[PDB]
């Protein structure tokens, strides 16, 4: 689809078998989801945002279906203000900015 | 133009007579610029992201050129690590997400 920006670009995603709402975030390098359980091994990591650094759990090679499009990649889980889809997965679904 | 998301979508902007690099950021409601001593009235604001909140100064009706496209609106100035063009200006320059 083409998505305009007068509203937040929120979309439904499917991950670990569950549906969630997430924000398409071109300013995020990484995909970061609010606290949730995911299967398999994870690694402790830290990432920084506008307000400082947080601790996250890094899960690699995780399938997510974003607005009907498949991605498989790194998902960070931790105290983000909102679920965000970052560039690591936006690239997989062929997302570009256009003006 | 079309901007892919393999790298950060940094573009050149001009504001208050300075040229800067800034993110075209669909995850940002508002535009947030690195500390700069702009003239005019402002209002204090707090904005939240990963890590917590920062304190910013809200300036209204500031002209800003983004990749050659003129815009005018609210800009928040404070200790962000990156200049961020948010949806309030992205809409003015006709920017969409496409996949
Ligand atoms: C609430 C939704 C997100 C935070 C999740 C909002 N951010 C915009 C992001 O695009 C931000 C923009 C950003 C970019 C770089 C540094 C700081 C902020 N990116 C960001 O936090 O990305 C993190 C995940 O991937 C990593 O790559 C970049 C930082 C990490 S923000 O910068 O905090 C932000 C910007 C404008 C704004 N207007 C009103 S509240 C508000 C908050």
């Amino acid at each position: 689809p083409q998505i305009t920006l007068w509203k937040r670009p929120l979309v439904t995603i499917r991950i670990g078998g569950q549906l969630k709402e997430a924000l398409l975030d071109t300013g995020a390098d990484d995909t970061v989801l609010e606290e949730m359980n995911l299967p398999g091994k994870w690694k402790p990591k830290m990432i920084g945002g506008i307000g400082g650094f947080i601790k996250v759990r890094q899960y690699d090679q995780i399938p997510i279906e974003i607005c009907g499009h498949k991605a498989i990649g790194t998902v960070l889980v931790g105290p983000t203000p909102v679920n965000i889809i970052g560039r690591n997965l936006l690239t997989q679904i062929g997302c570009t900015l256009n003006f």
